[PDB]
Formats: structure tokens, sequence, C-alpha cells
């Protein structure tokens, strides 16, 4: 009934578009782009929203005097309290930025929780709540930046955005999960699906495969530690999507590094499909106890490791089965040994897998823009603008991410940090990040100078040509660095 600290939440607002209400969640990537944006959730039945980057953790909830004393150097939320919100993926903190996209400031994530910028005071939306009262689940609230004294605001030229404005917006701090039972599978969890005990898991193929990475397999060996075998369980009901999963409950299964959804198609059978084509009927599955014919955290039913689960496609009733590497299919009978167990991926690996997803998406966009004016000069590029700012920041972020530990650190800590670095390098390497970085280099090296690049791209885009190539070479080096 009440919101507490260390609860996972989403910040939701609503807007009227085409005489219909549209629910929107506060989202940010962090790496490559600090700025917050809005992720629509109303059309979930047709197109699944990108929720992994919508999740925030309530770090602290402090009174006015408690904040002031903290700046000089599980608790229930009360009105008047100032809260610190940590982004689940990037590990960064929601803040009011000093830059502007009007007397509004931009809203985004910052690297460190220092100063007032990352603090937001909670205020009642009506006379039904008062200062010092317990913040209840489902309450509309007003959020005020401690630094700028402005409201967290839904802005509208023709797009729906977030900023810090003197205009008010009502926000719903919807709980994703609360204290949940240990060892139980919940929504939003990133995991692996294992078949037997021979190091065999459900996966798509490696990068650059003739597959186009659309097919699903049972694969043995090194896959079991690679990013390509990681999946995100996404229940159809957005409310309490981070609640315990139940037998028979419909859910979508998202592939982390590609962002594609397990689906049944009329033409291809069992494949993995783009988000835009991942509608309920094709993409909805459930865990079953057997093959017999058939608003809170809820009852805990599915255990990690100990529970054996059959995967069923809901609309068709077909079972997930196999055709070492065996193709995964959907079949009316399947096989007697179809039952799978689940194992929870830890945060370093899951974080890395999402970073790869966004990194791949961004640089592939950058590559597509480069190919757009490949043999087309200007007298007016005139294709879509290259994501210069995002590419630069992405590059800088990954370089810092792959930075070796300081030689001044102690041996025990250094070795552990080196081991973590190697594992993180490996996950990127196995997802074809070297080739991808190289493809950017090779395409930019087609040009001899910045001025030559300006003859095909813009003069403004050419201003960052030398910087991007140098940062790419730097990332390339950091991806290879042995770090033994």
């Amino acid at each position: 009934q009440f919101l507490r600290t260390d609860d996972e939440v989403v910040l939701q607002c609503s807007a009227t578009v085409l005489k219909e209400q549209l629910k929107l969640c506060l989202a940010a990537e962090g790496f490559g782009n600090r700025l917050c944006f809005l992720e629509p959730t109303s059309n979930a039945q047709n197109v699944p929203p990108d929720l992994a980057i919508c999740c925030f953790t309530l770090e602290q909830s402090l009174s006015v005097r408690a904040l002031q004393e903290m700046l000089a150097n599980h608790r229930t939320l009360l009105y008047g309290h100032a809260i610190l919100l940590r982004h689940a993926h990037s590990r960064m903190y929601l803040s009011c930025l000093t830059t502007s996209r009007k007397l509004a400031f931009d809203v985004g994530l910052q690297e460190d929780a220092t100063g007032e910028a990352c603090w937001w005071t909670m205020h009642p939306a009506s006379k039904q709540r008062s200062e010092g009262e317990k913040v209840r689940v489902g309450d509309d609230l007003i959020l005020v930046s401690v630094s700028s004294e402005r409201y967290l605001h839904l802005s509208t030229s023709g797009e729906l955005q977030v900023d810090a404005s003197f205009m008010q917006t009502l926000w719903n701090m919807n709980p994703i999960c609360s204290c949940c039972e240990e060892g139980y599978v919940t929504g939003g969890h990133v995991l692996r699906l294992f078949h037997g005990h021979m190091d065999e898991c459900l996966t798509i193929s490696a990068a650059d495969s003739d597959d186009q990475r659309r097919l699903v397999y049972y694969e043995r060996g090194a896959v079991c530690t690679h990013a390509r075998s990681l999946w995100r369980l996404e229940p159809l009901r957005i409310s309490w999507s981070g609640s315990h999963l139940r037998w028979g409950q419909p859910l979508r299964i998202r592939h982390v590094t590609t962002g594609r959804y397990l689906a049944l198609t009329e033409d291809q059978g069992l494949v993995v499909v783009d988000a835009c084509k991942a509608h309920t009927k094709a993409t909805s599955f459930c865990f079953r106890v057997s093959k017999e014919k058939l608003e809170g955290m809820g009852p805990p039913e599915i255990k990690y490791g100990e529970s054996l689960c059959f995967v069923q496609h809901v609309a068709s009733g077909l079972w997930l089965t196999y055709a070492l590497k065996k193709k995964a299919i959907l079949h009316q009978e399947g096989h007697m040994d179809d039952a799978l167990f689940l194992t929870r991926c830890q945060q370093e690996e899951s974080q890395a897998a999402r970073m790869i997803h966004s990194t791949a998406g961004l640089y592939n966009q950058f590559i597509k823009g480069l190919d757009s004016f490949s043999g087309k000069p200007r007298g007016p590029p005139a294709g879509p603008a290259l994501p210069i700012e995002a590419v630069i920041l992405s590059l800088q972020d990954l370089i810092g991410y792959f930075e070796p530990p300081s030689e001044e650190l102690q041996h025990e800590e250094k070795q552990s940090k080196l081991r973590s670095l190697r594992n993180r390098q490996s996950l990127f390497q196995e997802e074809g990040m070297l080739s991808l970085v190289l493809n950017c280099i090779d395409r930019l090296n087609v040009y001899t100078t910045a001025a030559h690049f300006a003859e095909y791209a813009g003069e403004e885009a050419a201003e960052s040509w030398k910087e991007i190539v140098n940062l790419l070479y730097e990332l390339l080096a950091s991806l290879i660095r042995g770090n033994r």
C-alpha cells in the first residue's frame, strides 16, 4: 500500500493525443546519452515498450533538515521528503541538468550523486494528501528539483518530452516490485534457460551469422557464459511487471543484445522478431508445470534452478522443443524431456548485454548514415543527421568502461578488477564489437582529411571527424588490451 526505500519504481505521466490518453514512462540510456526521454506504454499489446531503461531505485528519502545535514559533510516515503533516484541499468542518478534543449532545464542522468541536482522533493497533488503523510501506491504527485526549484514536467514542439519547468505535471511512482521472495523468478529479470545439465541453453546465433540472428537454438558449451544466451522476461501486464511469475501467466521473452522477441510466425515458425511486429498473439508465452491440456508481488511459484518448466506459446498451444546445436521449434507434442530450468544472470553481465544492444544500435545508425552519402557529393548532405554527439559520448563512456585499474591499487583488488575487465571485454568481443568498431574506422578512413569528409557530409559534421576516428582507435585498443 505504501512506497518504501529500495523499491524499484517507474515514473509515469499521461498526455492526451488524438482524443485518447497515452501513458508514458521516464526513460534514459545513460551510456551514450544522459538525457531523459519518454517511453510510451499504452500500446503494449501491439508493441512492447523498452522498460529496462525505465526502472529506477529509491535510494533515499530524507526530510528537509536531513538533506541539509547530508550535504554539509528501509524507510517509508513521506510527503515533503527529498528522494534520490538511481537508474537501474546505468547506475547513474536522476538529476536536473544545467543545460536546456522558456526558462526550462533538461532532465537527465548524472555520474555522481553530489550536490542538490540529483534530489527531488515530493508534494501532494490534492487536499487528500498532506505534508508528513505516507506516500501511497497509485498516488498522483508533484516532484520539485531541489537545485532549480522547478517541477518535473511533461513538455510539448510536436513531440512528447521531459524537462524541469515552472509548469506542473502529475507523476505516478508506480512500483515495479517490492520486497520479493528470495530465489523466485520475477518479471524484468534477465536470465538463461537451460535444457538438462550438459551446459545446454536457449540462444540465438553469434553475430554476423547467415541467420541474420533470427533463429533460436539449443546450444552447448561456451554459449552458457556469452551475452547471446541472455533473455529478459516481460509479463504482458505492465502494472507490477516485476512481480513473481506464475504458472500459466502470459509473458514476452526478450533477447537482450538484439532487443528482439521470441515469436511464432505463419511463414517461419519459431523465430525472434522486431519489437514493432511483436504483437500479443505471436509473442505471448507461459511457463507450464506439465503438458496436461489447458496487484502486488503475489504468490511465489517459480524457483530459480529448482523449478522445471515447459514453455508454451499461448495462442497456439504449441510446446517449445528441439529439431551440439539443435534448432528450437514450436511443436504440438514436443518431447518428454522438454522441461527447462532458469538461472538468474548477475548485474555485471546483464548490464554489459544491454550496453552491447545500445552500442550496436547506435553505431549501425552511424554506419547507415555514412553509407547514405558514400558516392553522393554536396554543392545539402542531404540525408538524416549523423548522431555525432551520441557517438562521441558513447565512445568516451566505453573507453572509461574498459579502462584498466590504476597501477597504484593493491594486488588483491587489482587482480579482481583485471578479471572483471577481461570478462567484460570478452562479452563485447563475442558480440562482434571489434568488427563493428572497425567498420566505423574503415568507412571514415575512406576520406583523407576533414575537408574531404565535408564534401560528402556537412561542414558541421566534419568538425568532429578527426575526434571520432581517434576515439574509435582508442576504443579498439581498449577492447583488445590483454589485461592479464
